[PDB]
């Protein structure tokens, strides 16, 4: 099946390396993005992340709820537009489908 796990953690990479300030909405602030994956804070985000994307591809995703989530950590468009081309160039490093359709349910709620 397709590796959505080494997907993500090559999204957040990707992510934390553009938009290190990003990082400090997390449990794992501080943190060196080459040890993340030895971070119990990031396992955890990293694994939900990876849900959320199994839930979209299934069709159970909330999209409305995590976009009013993500409002509520006040991040909002400009930060997931940002994240649709980290996530894009995460996805083509894997030989996965794109997820821009994902990204973009969730930004018709922001
Ligand atoms: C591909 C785009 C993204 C996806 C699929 C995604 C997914 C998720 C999911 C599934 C959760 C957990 C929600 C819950 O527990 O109900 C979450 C939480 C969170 N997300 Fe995102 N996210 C994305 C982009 C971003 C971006 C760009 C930021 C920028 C700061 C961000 C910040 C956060 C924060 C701060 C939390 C809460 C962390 C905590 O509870 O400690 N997310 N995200």
């Amino acid at each position: 099946m397709v590796n959505w796990a080494a997907v993500v953690d090559d999204f957040y990479q990707e992510l934390f390396k553009a938009h290190p300030e990003y990082q400090n909405k997390f449990g794992f602030k501080g943190v060196a993005l080459g040890s993340l994956k030895g971070n119990a804070a990031y396992k955890t985000q990293a694994g939900k992340t990876v849900d959320y994307i199994n839930a979209a591809i299934g069709g159970s995703a909330d999209a409305a709820g995590l976009a009013s989530r993500h409002k509520g950590r006040n991040v909002g468009s400009a930060e997931f537009h940002n994240a649709k081309a980290c996530l894009a160039k995460a996805c083509s490093a894997h030989g996965a489908p794109d997820l821009g359709w994902a990204i973009d349910d969730i930004l018709s709620h922001l």
